[PDB]
């Protein structure tokens, strides 16, 4: 039959209750199997356990000195002193797959195999499409430590040619952009949509390049990975937060921490592997103290902290709103005073129980590589678009303002 090239792809994402990781699913191998993979926005590539329960007649090792090896970074050339199979081959290109949850990397072989996912028109699940020789990294079973039950690897979405967004765009000839719509649901799927906009969420809410607010995509010249070579830039997505307001009032910050130095320290990145936004200690202190004060001004009393949080509150006087609990707003001010990432109660707060709610940010310590890491809870129910062709990040704010959610995409497996 003819196989039409897609204009976009959709994969499901579901939050894991125990680990707070976001887990996607793709199909791979011959015969085709479903793979659950932890989403790593900042990861270099797809990596999978090739050592254990990996059977495929379409698997091919990527040899050293090939164009595929170059696409993967020409990091290493390896040999394996065990029997030949997926993950163990001679004269094979190597990389260092990383598990950022445990902050570990280890050597893995580069390989090709069939990857199959659903196309989309932006509104519903469509016909399946395939990349017959999708380049990925093998990894050992031990690298899976502390990942959600049932996963076999990680889906890296970072700024490399072989990461999912770029490799799908090149394979299918669509735009080098993707959109992530994470959910706090642990029972229902949300989505990542690779390729062209627009995106529809039930009932009829359109999110598109018209509706999104954009900010420049910045580059950190020093890697933020666990392994790297000298002179390698970060593959992560940075944005230029200049100031923070809480309840419309500036929270005074050390601005040198918000800039990215030539040594690669500072700035603001977006992460799916940190479940809560992580703040350098001085920023953490400033933000939490202002939030506590502004909360007290509306009769929301501070109560004992609940790990991992350091600013927790009684719910006695908190009103429920469409945009979440009625707590002080937090604005991350970007390239001008009129371009802001706004965090309403649905994204700022984490319920512990009926009586206690916490500000969902954590103290990352002092002398931290990245000063602000926008994490999973703060991404939920927001559509975030990463456009590598135009070097921009777009964001919707909470979809609750439009009476929809990220789990309201019309996805069918
Ligand atoms: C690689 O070559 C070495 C040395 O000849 C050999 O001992 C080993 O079995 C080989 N590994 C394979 C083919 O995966
Ligand atoms: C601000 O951050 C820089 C970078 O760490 C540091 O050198 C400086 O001492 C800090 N300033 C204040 C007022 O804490
Ligand atoms: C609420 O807090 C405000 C500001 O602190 C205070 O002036 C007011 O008395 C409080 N209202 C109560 C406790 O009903
Ligand atoms: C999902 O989209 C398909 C294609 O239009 C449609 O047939 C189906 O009824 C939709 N499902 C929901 C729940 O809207």
């Amino acid at each position: 039959q003819p196989s039409f090239r897609p204009s976009a792809l959709v994969v499901p994402v579901k939050k894991d209750a125990s680990t707070l990781q976001y887990v996607t699913t793709i199909n791979q191998r011959t015969p085709l199997v479903s793979e659950n993979l932890v989403v790593d926005l900042g990861g270099r590539f797809l990596w999978v356990d090739c050592d254990q329960n990996y059977v495929s007649s379409t698997y091919r090792p990527v040899r050293c000195r090939t164009s595929q090896c170059s696409l993967s970074g020409s990091i290493a050339c390896g040999d394996c002193f065990n029997g030949p199979r997926p993950g163990c081959n001679n004269n094979t290109c190597g990389v260092f797959p990383e598990n950022p949850v445990i902050n570990t990397a280890t050597g893995g072989e580069v390989a090709e195999d069939v990857v199959s996912v659903e196309s989309t028109d932006g509104s519903s699940s469509g016909r399946v499409v395939t990349v017959p020789r999708f380049i990925f990294s093998c990894a050992p079973t031990s690298l899976l430590q502390n990942l959600a039950s049932g996963v076999v690897g990680m889906a890296g979405l970072g700024r490399t040619r072989i990461a999912l967004p770029s490799q799908f765009a090149s394979a299918f000839s669509f735009k080098r952009k993707f959109a992530m719509c994470l959910s706090g649901s642990t029972s229902s799927n949300s989505v990542i949509i690779f390729g062209n906009d627009p995106y529809t969420f039930l009932p009829n809410i359109i999110v598109s390049d018209k509706t999104l607010t954009y900010t420049p995509l910045l580059t950190n010249p020093v890697s933020t990975s666990a392994t790297s070579t000298q002179g390698e830039p970060s593959v992560e997505y940075f944005i230029g937060v200049k100031s923070i307001k809480i309840n419309s009032k500036i929270v005074a910050l050390n601005t040198s921490l918000l800039s990215i130095s030539s040594a690669g320290l500072g700035g603001t990145k977006i992460s799916t592997i940190n479940p809560y936004t992580v703040l350098e200690t001085s920023i953490y202190k400033a933000v939490t103290e202002a939030f506590i004060k502004e909360s007290a001004a509306r009769n929301i009393t501070r109560v004992a902290s609940v790990a991992p949080f350091g600013a927790c509150f009684s719910t006695d006087n908190i009103l429920s709103t469409r945009l979440g609990p009625s707590v002080p707003s937090i604005d991350l001010v970007l390239q001008s005073e009129s371009v802001v990432w706004t965090i309403t109660g649905s994204n700022s707060m984490v319920y512990i129980n009926d009586n206690v709610v916490c500000l969902g940010v954590v103290d990352g310590g002092s002398n931290l590589r990245t000063s602000i890491v926008i994490g999973g809870h703060q991404l939920e129910d927001n559509l975030v678009q990463f456009d590598l062709a135009t070097s921009r990040v777009g964001f919707s704010g909470t979809l609750l303002g439009s009476r929809t959610t990220c789990a309201n995409f019309n996805f069918t497996s």
